[PDB]
């Protein structure tokens, strides 16, 4: 085509994020009158979301995912999108994005310093925690073995409730909890399903303990070469998959925690007051290590409120 342009992932072709990636490939094919042709590179196959965002930058990867709470490798005070317990739902996301003074600045500096437009967000699940042994309180979170990307907010939440934290390249995870190598992760239920964690875990505690939102990025170097009639098309096509995405991801959620008890795993709910409690001492520790940034963007966040 006029424009062979790549889409890369680190979810895998089960997934909700692939579906809704092959919605806008498709929907771009079309309505760019196949000018444009998406094709997509999921489970990692370029490298991590770290590495594909470092691949939009340079120019050669032209479009990829990302959470807001990723960009905390750059700007540290980002990391106030997945501070544990933090952000309530995805109603708070969006306006912590799209609609404080922090989340305005967040992405100009993207597409300024880090070589990426902004084109949707979605909603991509609250993380939750499965394990190879009941979770019924906190207590049983002590020494546990728990796998976790490489990020500093996840390794925090697997210290901060008294784990052991692990962390693990994604497509590594299975593995690693079939073999016990590790005891538990913690992703959402969807990633859950889409990887067959439940396979591999007897367990699944309802921690509710981050919540996931998902960028649709692209290069700049790719969407400053597209005329803007087709620049449009991109756009259009980038906001219509996001609803679509977030779509996928609550309706999981009404279903899947039936769907894994089907599957023979047993279901807890932990009584969520201590694991909240926990983390007072890493907000007090974000907010010396960020500083004055951190405490406004955390202000500007918690003045958000969560009802629609
Ligand atoms: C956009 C993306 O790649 N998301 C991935 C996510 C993020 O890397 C971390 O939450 C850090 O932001 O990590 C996983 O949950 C993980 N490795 O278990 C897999 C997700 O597909």
């Amino acid at each position: 085509a006029d424009y062979d342009l790549k889409f890369g992932m680190n979810a895998g072709t089960s997934s909700n994020e692939y579906k809704a990636a092959e919605m806008f490939a498709k929907e771009v094919k079309e309505k760019s009158q196949g000018k444009i042709e998406i094709s997509l590179y999921p489970s990692s196959q370029l490298g991590d979301d770290r590495a594909m965002l470092k691949q939009l930058k340079d120019g050669s990867l032209d479009f990829t995912f990302a959470e807001s709470a990723r960009f905390q490798l750059f700007y540290p005070e980002a990391a106030v999108f997945a501070l544990p317990y933090v952000i309530s739902n995805y109603n708070v996301a969006q306006k912590a994005l799209f609609d404080t003074e922090f989340g305005k600045d967040l992405i100009k500096k993207m597409d300024k310093d880090l070589g990426v437009t902004l084109l949707s967000q979605a909603y991509n699940g609250t993380r939750q925690t499965t394990s190879n042994r009941a979770i019924n309180s906190i207590a049983d979170m002590k020494g546990l073995k728990l796998e976790v990307p490489n990020a500093a907010t996840n390794l925090a939440y697997a210290k901060y409730v008294g784990a052991s934290p692990t962390p693990m390249a994604f497509s590594e995870v299975y593995l690693a909890l079939q073999t016990n190598a590790v005891d538990g992760q913690e992703n959402p239920l969807a990633a859950v399903q889409a990887q067959k964690f439940y396979e591999v875990q007897k367990f699944l505690a309802m921690t509710n303990h981050i919540l996931n939102d998902q960028l649709y990025l692209v290069s700049n170097e790719t969407y400053k070469e597209l005329p803007e009639d087709l620049q449009k098309v991109v756009k259009d096509a980038a906001e219509n998959a996001a609803k679509y995405h977030t779509k996928l991801f609550v309706d999981g959620e009404k279903d899947l925690v039936t769907f894994f008890e089907k599957q023979g795993v047993k279901i807890t709910h932990p009584d969520l007051v201590p694991f909240k409690e926990s983390m007072k001492p890493y907000y007090a520790e974000f907010v010396k290590q960020t500083g004055q940034k951190g405490e406004s963007a955390l202000k500007q966040i918690e003045a958000i409120n969560p009802h629609h």
